[PDB]
C-alpha cells in the first residue's frame, strides 16, 4: 500500500527555472537580505519523492462509520447539476496548461470546434470506459520562501480535456456538497471577517475553551484508495443526472484513485495510489476526508463539545477543556486515532488556551481598534512568506500575484497596509498600470482583478474598519518588526513616510486612483478623513467568492 512507485525518470521542468531572488532597481526598497529568499525548482523534486513515498495502513472502526453514515445522510439532500460544455470552458484559466491534443486554454474559452470536439470525445470515453487509468503530468511547483530550504512541492494533473470534463461532472458537487455536509465547520464558505467571527463566537461558546490545530504530515500522500472510494460514495448520495453518476464513477476509478505519472518530456515517472494535487476534487475530497477522520478521532479521544473548522487538510478544533494534563492526554488519543485512520501528524498537536495563539490556514486571530476605539478582531499571519514573495514579484512577473491576494485577504493587517499597499501602489503608479487587471488566488481559485477596485473589494470583505484600524497589539507589532529585521525590510516609520508620497501621487491622478489614495492610505496622514461607503462597492458582483475551496482545481472565477 505505497503512496507512490517510481521508475527513476526525473521530474522535469517545462522551461528555465530561477532559484535565486532576481534583483532589479526596486528590490532594495523592499528587501535587503536577498540570500534569505529562494524559489523551489525541479532540482529538489527527488527529495520530495522520498518524503511523499510511504506505506499507508488503515484500521476503520465504528466512530469512522458512524460519522460517515451521518455525512451521507446530509449529502443525500444535495441536488447537483451537470455543467454544459460552455460553462465548464468559461471556468478554465486563460493560461491553464495546454492539451497534448493540439488545442489550448484559449481554444477551450473561445469554444473552438477542435477543443469542443476533443472535450465531447474524453466525455464519451468516460461514460463508456470506467477501468482505464487516465494519464497525469507530474511537475515540481516553483514557489518562493524564506530560509529556516524546503524541496519543491509536486503537482499531479490530467490533460486539459479531462479537466473540462471534471468541471461538467463535479463543479456543482464540489461547490455545494461540503457546506451541506459540514455546515459551519466548512472553512471555505467564509470571508476572512466571517472566519474571525466564527472563531471568536466558537471560543466564546465554550465554558473553558481549549483549541488546537492538527497538522497531518503530507496529507495528500496519506489519502488511501478507501478514502477516495468513500469520497465517491458521498458524491453519489447527491441527486445527480445518470450521465453525471457515470462520469463521477469513471473519474474516480480512472483518475481519483490513482494512475501513471508522466513528466514534461513524456517519460513514465511511476504510479500514484494517493490523492492527486491537481484535480477538481482535491480541495473537496481533502476537506471531507479530513473532517471524517477528525470527527471520528474527536469521538475516540472523548473530546467534549468539539467544533471543527476544516479547509482541505487544515484542521482546527475548539472544545471544552478538562485541565492542562487531561487535554495533553486527549490530544495523544486524538493523534493515535488519526494515525490509525492514516492521517499521522507532522508536528504533534499542542493545546492552546489563548485563541490568538492558535494558527490555522497559516493564520491567527488578533485585535486592533477602529476609529471609535472599539476592539476589532481580525485575521493576520507571520508576514515572512508574503514578504519573500512580494520581493520576487517586485523583479519578476508571475502567473499569480501573491501580493494582490495578500492585500485582499489580509487588508486590515499592519504589514499589508503599510508595506504591501505602499510598495506595489508606488510600482503601479510609476508604470501607469493601476487599470491593468492582474491574476490572483482566493481559496485556490483564479481571479483577474484591477488594483483600482481594491477599496471597493476591501470594503465588501472586511468593512470600512479595515481602512481605520489602529492600536495593533504589542504581539503583532513585534512579530512584524522582527520579520523586517530578519529580511532587511525598511522599518515601518520608512513605510509611513513613503505612503504619504504614494497617497499624494494617487490623489493627484483623480477618480478611482484618488479613491485608492483616500481609503488605502488614510492611516498615513495625521489629519485623517471621515471615510464613507464607496457607491461602486455595492455594484461589485462578489458571488463565487468564499463559497468553496478549489486548490489545484483549475478554476477561474
Ligand atoms: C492570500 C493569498 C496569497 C492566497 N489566497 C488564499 O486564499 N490563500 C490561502 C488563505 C489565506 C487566508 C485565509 C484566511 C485565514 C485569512 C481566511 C485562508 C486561506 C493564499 O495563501
Amino acid at each position: 500500500h505505497m503512496s507512490y512507485t517510481w521508475t527513476g525518470a526525473l521530474i522535469t521542468p517545462c522551461a528555465a527555472e530561477e532559484s535565486k531572488l532576481p534583483i532589479n532597481a526596486l528590490s532594495n526598497s523592499l528587501l535587503r537580505h536577498h540570500n534569505m529568499v529562494y524559489a523551489t525548482t525541479s532540482r529538489s523534486a527527488g527529495l520530495r519523492q522520498k518524503k511523499v513515498t510511504f506505506d499507508r495502513l488503515q484500521v476503520l472502526d465504528d466512530h469512522y462509520r458512524d460519522v460517515l453514515k451521518e455525512m451521507k445522510a446530509k449529502a443525500s439532500t444535495v441536488k447537483a447539476k451537470l455543467l454544459s460544455v460552455e460553462e465548464a470552458c468559461k471556468l478554465t484559466p486563460p493560461h491553464s496548461a495546454k492539451s497534448k491534443f493540439g488545442y489550448g486554454a484559449k481554444d477551450v474559452r473561445n469554444l473552438s470546434s477542435k477543443a469542443v470536439n476533443h472535450i465531447h470525445s474524453v466525455w464519451k470515453d468516460l461514460l463508456e470506459d470506467t477501468v482505464t487509468p487516465i494519464d497525469t503530468t507530474i511537475m515540481a511547483k516553483n514557489e518562493v520562501f524564506c530560509v529556516q530550504r524546503k524541496p519543491a512541492r509536486l503537482i499531479v494533473f490530467p490533460d486539459l480535456g479531462v479537466r473540462v470534463c471534471e468541471k461538467m461532472a463535479l463543479y456543482d458537487v464540489v461547490s455545494t456538497l461540503p457546506q451541506v455536509v459540514m455546515g459551519s465547520s466548512y472553512g471555505f464558505q467564509y470571508s476572512p471577517g466571517q472566519r474571525v467571527e466564527f472563531l471568536v463566537n466558537t471560543w466564546k461558546s465554550k465554558k473553558n475553551p481549549m483549541g488546537f490545530s492538527y497538522d497531518t504530515r503530507c496529507f495528500d500522500s496519506t489519502v488511501t484508495e478507501n478514502d477516495i472510494r468513500v469520497e465517491e460514495s458521498i458524491y453519489q448520495c447527491c441527486d445527480l443526472a445518470p450521465e453525471a453518476r457515470q462520469a463521477i464513477k469513471s473519474l474516480t476509478e480512472r483518475l481519483y484513485i490513482g494512475g501513471p505519472l508522466t513528466n514534461s518530456k513524456g517519460q513514465n515517472c511511476g504510479y500514484r495510489r494517493c490523492r492527486a494535487s491537481g484535480v477538481l476534487t482535491t480541495s473537496c475530497g481533502n476537506t471531507l476526508t479530513c473532517y471524517l477522520k477528525a470527527s471520528a478521532a474527536c469521538r475516540a479521544a472523548k473530546l467534549q463539545d468539539c467544533t471543527m473548522l476544516v479547509n482541505g487538510d487544515d484542521l482546527v478544533v475548539i472544545c471544552e477543556s478538562a485541565g492542562t494534563q487531561e487535554d495533553a492526554a486527549s490530544l495523544r488519543v486524538f493523534t493515535e486515532a488519526m494515525t490509525r485512520y492514516s492521517a499521522p501528524p507532522g508536528d504533534p498537536p499542542q493545546p492552546e488556551y489563548d485563541l490568538e495563539l492558535i494558527t490555522s490556514c497559516s493564520s491567527n486571530v488578533s485585535v486592533a481598534h477602529d476609529a471609535s476605539g472599539k476592539r476589532v478582531y481580525y485575521l493576520t499571519r507571520d508576514p515572512t512568506t508574503p514578504l519573500a514573495r512580494a520581493a520576487w514579484e517586485t523583479a519578476r512577473h508571475t502567473p499569480v500575484n501573491s501580493w494582490l491576494g495578500n492585500i485582499i485577504m489580509y487588508a486590515p493587517t499592519l504589514w499589508a497596509r503599510m508595506i504591501l499597499m505602499t510598495h506595489f501602489f508606488s510600482i503601479l503608479l510609476a508604470q501607469e498600470q493601476l487599470e491593468k487587471a492582474l491574476d490572483c488566488q482566493i481559496y485556490g481559485a483564479c481571479y483577474s482583478i484591477e488594483p483600482l477596485d481594491l477599496p471597493q473589494i476591501i470594503e465588501r470583505l472586511h468593512g470600512l474598519s479595515a481602512f481605520s484600524l489602529h492600536s495593533y497589539s504589542p504581539g503583532e507589532i513585534n512579530r512584524v518588526a522582527s520579520c523586517l529585521r530578519k529580511l532587511g525590510v525598511p522599518p515601518l516609520r520608512v513605510w509611513r513616510h513613503r505612503a504619504r508620497s504614494v497617497r499624494a501621487r494617487l490623489l493627484s491622478q483623480g477618480g478611482r486612483a484618488a479613491t485608492c489614495g483616500k481609503y488605502l492610505f488614510n492611516w498615513a496622514v495625521k489629519t485623517k478623513l471621515k471615510l464613507t461607503p464607496i457607491p461602486a462597492a455595492s455594484r461589485l458582483d462578489l458571488s463565487g467568492w468564499f463559497v468553496a475551496g478549489y486548490s489545484g482545481g483549475d478554476i477561474y472565477h
